[PDB]
């Protein structure tokens, strides 16, 4: 059982690692920070040379890594983006694609994040999976590090699995997170710091918002927080608490700070007791290092983590997410132009709470985020919404009539807009 | 327990039975054929005399029974309809309101049918619940008959429970379907035929669709079906199967036929093996009679039946529902202007299939039921849709790009609209 022998046998450069990937096939890669820069650069340039064509890349959550390599607009005709969710990177691509004689450059695949493993593995098929990893330990194992999501399944379903060993990637314990060297097909090495999530400051409203939310957080709450400044800031108010759990889609700096403070203990959880569960992690270097070899952290695949039935097995689940607009019905919209699983789970949880939070206004006070009607397709439907919060307060929509709902939602609007909004509600016959 | 003594201490006239209900309280009632006519008439009369007001009535699926009693437009100022799902009866009341100088006359309470039991019991709170029951037996039990749904919960959680004994009401076994006299607050008697859903005549497209759907029904399939002549026609084609199961939201005549023919055995089920499960039943006198003291039929509450996690636990779940519209995305819309729980449950089922079907055209071929995009809110989000079927075939949408979706859905449209649809696809850049 010589591991060092296999490693040196699979060790290679990006160029030959990616060389055998056929044209017309399906590739996928880790989410965000698990996107393998050297493997990707090697693939981009292979495409640039017109060496490979007709490659669909299926993925969730793209960053500049894939953005600046294999998803460059120029490569579009050879490496086709099948985005299962639109990021700023695809908004860039779509925009540039219209101002080019209205060509279609992004193929959107409509998908539930929690079904991604089944979709990619069984419905779509993935022939090549590529993922950054932590370095092979003494037992012959790499860790998927910050990723678990769908990767832990695709890494094994893909006919070929290629990993870019990066010492900067934390060794992270998780279900199927550890991968034996016999499970890997090729290895390139590339120790480079990991990409980061930008810290962005507390709007003054976040202060009042984060304080309404904390009183909505029960004893022994089991948290899921969205990535964002508001949620991060909310954890800042929870430094006060004890015995919180974590069962979250994304592990973020704010949550990790609660672990580091001994606030998060996971001793009240029914599932994964004693461990914080997330399906992937995003943050800054500080978070990344603190994750390495952490014994009270456990990544799980998304079809476990984001399964409402699983989420609801923990008592007092608290799910806190941001949206851009809330309407008077009051559905919610978080699209500029996944969390729903927790919206459902949190309410199903015994003593659970789903909280969708937002500033009532933007554009220095000129634009109301509380609107009459989302046009058109909402991200959280009106029948799913539980609690909503603005700096003007919180309301539980469940069981409210269209009338009760519009009235309480107006009260949460900026008073500057309460007038128009009451008028809009009257023409709509919401009231 | 001398149940004779009890039956008489509680037996009474509808007028007296309903006399003590307080104003500004919350009332609820059984669904469809379990709506109690004598009790309701006594109640409508109370409002006609100005003897009661500000009565909120929360309900689901409305029959002509409440339509013609407590929900008459005249009484809308004293008996306030808090309908949790809008039907023909509410659609009419709404029309009159807008014609009658824009009066809002129906209060819509947006809600998950599978969450109804807790919504009513906890978030809204019901003070009086009224339900037609089968006659008391020798052990002192009534049966909720065709009902279980939210009713089995609410007859317990409501602060007063009033029954209308009707000998025409089948004695039906199910979870919490039996109610002991000790748990009933007042009893009125009214032996009248059960109201019946209108048998709708077939249409020529239903033939082809039933054959396409039937090809999709695996062996030992665990059926759920919506009402309508399409699904009814489907159970016709399924005449020759063996060992099928039933776990359905509504029990219709098509399904009961398969039980009668011996096709449904429930032997391949994992839950409720050997028993057809439903949450409420709708049909005609024949079905209702057949249900009485049936030992292989078992009602269960909606939070069990419509819980996708429960549904998913049976293998080869097949969910068959009709829709009015399908767009190129393809979200679906079955509204003019519950089943979603099965769409998800059926896909999660091992070997499961959610089927949404519609004739490709309406109004003698003039209008396409396949359209570029659904107007307002949808009833089946595009990310949930599995199989759709028209008279022109079936496609499984899971994992297809927007383009592949558009192109395949178009081929399910009637040939007259395909070119129009194809043009629209490019305008929306679905290509």
């Amino acid at each position: 059982m010589d591991i060092r022998a296999l490693y040196d046998e699979k060790l290679t450069t990006p160029e030959e690692a990616v060389s055998s990937i056929a044209s017309g096939s399906h590739l996928s890669m880790g989410m965000f920070a698990a996107e393998p820069p050297a493997l990707l650069k090697a693939l981009a340039d292979r495409a640039t040379r017109g060496d490979i064509g007709d490659l669909r890349v299926y993925y969730f959550e793209t960053a500049k890594i894939a953005g600046d390599t294999i998803l460059r607009y120029e490569l579009n005709n050879r490496i086709k983006p099948y985005s299962m969710f639109v990021t700023a990177v695809e908004r860039a691509l779509i925009r540039r694609g219209i101002e080019d004689g209205g060509r279609k450059v992004v193929n959107y695949v409509p998908s539930n994040f929690h079904q991604a493993p089944r979709l990619l593995a069984e419905e779509i098929g993935i022939d090549t999976f590529m993922h950054t990893v932590s370095p092979m330990d003494c037992h012959g194992y790499f860790s998927l590090g910050v990723g678990n999501d769908y990767s832990s399944r695709i890494a094994r379903s893909a006919r070929r699995f290629i990993v870019e060993v990066n010492r900067y990637m934390p060794r992270v314990q998780g279900e199927a997170a550890a991968i034996h060297i016999s499970e890997v097909d090729a290895i390139v090495e590339n120790h480079v710091p990991l990409i980061e999530m930008p810290v962005r400051s507390a709007i003054p409203e976040y202060t009042s918002i984060s304080h309404i939310i904390a009183d909505l957080v029960p004893d022994g709450a089991c948290l899921q927080m969205g990535v964002g400044a508001l949620p991060n800031l909310v954890c800042g108010v929870l430094k006060d608490r004890n015995d919180l759990g974590i069962h979250t889609e994304v592990l973020n700096p704010g949550l990790v700070d609660l672990i580091r403070r001994g606030v998060v203990t996971n001793q009240r959880k029914t599932l994964d007791r004693g461990r914080s569960v997330f399906t992937f992690a995003m943050g800054q270097q500080e978070m990344y290092e603190y994750l390495n070899d952490h014994p009270a952290i456990f990544s799980r695949p998304v079809d476990y983590v984001n399964d409402p039935h699983i989420i609801a097995q923990n008592d007092n689940v608290v799910s806190i997410n941001a949206t851009l607009q809330i309407d008077l019905t009051g559905a919610c919209n978080s699209e500029h132009m996944g969390q729903l699983d927790f919206v459902r789970g949190a309410y199903a949880s015994k003593g659970g709470r789903s909280i969708i939070a937002t500033p009532s206004t933007a554009a220095k006070g000129t634009v109301s985020r509380i609107i009459p009607r989302i046009d058109g397709p909402v991200t959280t439907p009106r029948i799913d919404t539980h609690y909503i919060v603005t700096e003007f307060g919180a309301v539980n929509l469940k069981g409210l009539s269209s009338t009760e709902r519009a009235l309480r939602i107006i009260e949460l609007a900026h008073p500057d807009f309460r007038d128009e909004l009451t008028q809009a509600a009257k023409k709509m016959h919401l009231i």
